[PDB]
Order: C-alpha cells, then sequence, then structure tokens
C-alpha cells in the first residue's frame, strides 16, 4: 500500500493550504483516481497537515463521506488517494443546472442530493466527528447524482479573514460558533440548513448576499439577543413551505431545538414527497 510507480499524472484539479490535487490513471482499462500530494512550496509544518489528514481520512467509511484508497506515506513523495468524482464540487455542478420547467435537475433529484448529504452527516454525528465546514463547495459529485462530502480546501468569498485569526465560513455558522468559537454537531446541523438553502437556490446566490461581513457577525449577535431582529435566509423558489419549516429548525436558537441528521434524512427521503 500503494505502489506510487502506477500512477499516471493527467490534469491538476485543484489545490490548497498544504496539498494539490490531481486527476491520475491507475494501470493495475482506464481507471482513475484523485491524488493529493504536497505542494511545490511545502514546508515541515504542511508535511506534519498532510500526515494528520490521512489519520483523519481513515477513519471514515461511508457512501456519501470521500473515502481514502490509499496512500504512498512510507517512502516519498506523500500521496493520498480517493475516488475520482467526475462531476467536481457541487456548487459549480448545480450552478451549471437549472430547475425542470413543470441541463436541468428536478425538485426530487433536489431532495436525493440533500437526503445524501444528510445521510452522509448522520454517519458523522454517529462518530461525534464535527466537520465544521459543511457547504454545497465542500461536497463532491460522482456518477447518477452520487454525493460525498469532503473537508476539501476558489470560494475566497466565502470565508471572513482576520490576521491571525482562523479563517471563518461565517455565512454558515450557528450564531453561537461566531460569537464564541463553539463547533458541534449542533452546528453542523444550523450549516445544514444553510447547504439545503444553497441546493435548493440551485446556488445561484451567496447565503445573506447583500449583507456584508459585518451585517452578518450583528445578525449572530441578533440571535443572542433573542429580541426579534435576527435575520434569516429567505425561501427560495424551488422551496415548497414545508421544506423551509425544515431549514428554520436548523436554525433554532437553542441547539438542543435543532433536529438531528437522522429526522433530517428522514424528511428529505420520505416527507418531503408529500
Ligand atoms: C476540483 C475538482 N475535483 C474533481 N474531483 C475530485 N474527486 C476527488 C477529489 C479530491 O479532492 N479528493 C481528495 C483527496 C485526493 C485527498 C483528500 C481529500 C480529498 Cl476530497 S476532487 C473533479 C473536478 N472537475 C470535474 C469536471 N468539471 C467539469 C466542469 O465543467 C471540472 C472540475 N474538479
Amino acid at each position: 500500500d500503494f505502489p506510487r510507480s502506477r500512477l499516471r499524472f493527467k490534469e491538476k484539479l485543484g489545490e490548497g493550504q498544504f496539498g494539490e490535487v490531481h486527476l491520475c490513471e491507475v494501470d493495475s482499462h482506464p481507471l482513475l483516481v484523485a491524488v493529493k500530494i504536497l505542494r511545490p512550496d511545502a514546508t515541515k509544518n504542511a508535511r506534519n497537515d498532510f500526515l494528520k489528514e490521512v489519520k483523519i481520512m481513515s477513519r471514515l467509511k461511508d457512501p456519501n463521506i470521500i473515502r481514502l484508497l490509499g496512500v504512498c506515506v512510507q517512502d516519498d513523495p506523500l500521496c493520498m488517494i480517493t475516488d475520482y468524482m467526475e462531476n467536481g464540487d457541487l456548487n459549480q455542478f448545480l450552478s451549471a443546472h437549472q430547475l425542470e420547467d413543470k441541463p436541468t435537475i428536478s425538485y426530487p433529484m433536489l431532495l436525493h442530493v440533500a437526503a445524501q448529504i444528510a445521510s452522509g452527516m448522520r454517519y458523522l454525528a454517529t462518530l461525534n466527528f464535527v466537520h465544521r465546514d459543511l457547504a454545497t463547495r465542500n461536497c463532491l459529485v460522482g456518477e447518477n447524482f452520487t454525493i460525498k462530502i469532503a473537508d476539501f480546501g476558489l470560494y475566497a468569498g466565502d470565508y471572513y479573514r482576520v490576521q491571525g485569526r482562523a479563517v471563518l465560513p461565517i455565512r454558515w455558522m450557528a450564531w453561537e460558533c461566531i460569537l464564541m468559537g463553539k463547533f458541534t454537531t449542533a452546528s453542523d446541523v444550523w450549516a445544514f440548513g444553510v447547504t439545503l438553502w444553497e441546493v435548493l437556490m440551485l446556488c445561484r446566490a451567496q447565503p445573506f448576499g447583500q449583507l456584508t461581513d459585518e451585517q452578518v457577525i450583528e445578525n449572530a449577535g441578533e440571535f443572542f439577543r433573542d429580541q426579534g431582529r435576527q435575520v434569516y435566509l429567505s425561501r427560495p423558489p424551488a422551496c415548497p413551505q414545508g421544506l423551509y419549516e425544515l431549514m428554520l429548525r436548523c436554525w433554532s436558537r437553542e441547539s438542543e431545538q435543532r433536529p438531528p441528521f437522522s429526522q433530517l434524512h428522514r424528511f428529505l427521503a420520505e416527507d418531503a414527497l408529500n
């Protein structure tokens, strides 16, 4: 596990903080995989983060979570190998589709997309694993509208950057994450609510897109104060009222009032059809 010389590099797919992903072919006719390797400018800190991500990823084994197929971590150079998800991230994919009138996507397909994210998150919750950056940009799309959640690191405007602070996806963040940096399964539910809003919007608009970062942060202060001045994402045109109410439960002020992923999954697979 795994002979590096079996890998044939084809195209660079993307790039993050301590790694670079490439499309590769495996001889082992044409098997495609995604391969993450260190960036050319990698430091010893990047090598350490890459080894950790290997450890984190090795534990995740579910149909709707990206799966580690293999590793080069013994003799150099370091590599991580996953399924190649041929349709890219879900944000770009939904951006290229329009909702069916009466490349298109049906409303029941939007539900099926959301249900797969909810099942993936259901699995993470059983492991008490907190994702901290659930969004359509961190979901990958395979064949037959198969969704795998990644942890994935472009979408610069989706993160609030202050020097010397962690980079924060504030528009997906529960009011208590913004005010206190506390991330829990309950805050992943709130982000799931925002992710479901993105799916039903077909990624046509940034969440709170007409509000500044500072207004989004002061809106978290309004959830805290609980004086009826907090503001929510509006109902997407493709979204019925019943499904909108489910998004609103994800954005309950009280963390314990937010539905668990098992309930969100049931609703989107079953109740949402009626
Ligand atoms: C950014 C991107 N990724 C794609 N597929 C991937 N599969 C798996 C990926 C991945 O990163 N694995 C991974 C690894 C290896 C280690 C740790 C963690 C992880 Cl999650 S990335 C396809 C794609 N394209 C598809 C075709 N589009 C046509 C548009 O018109 C263009 C864009 N673009």
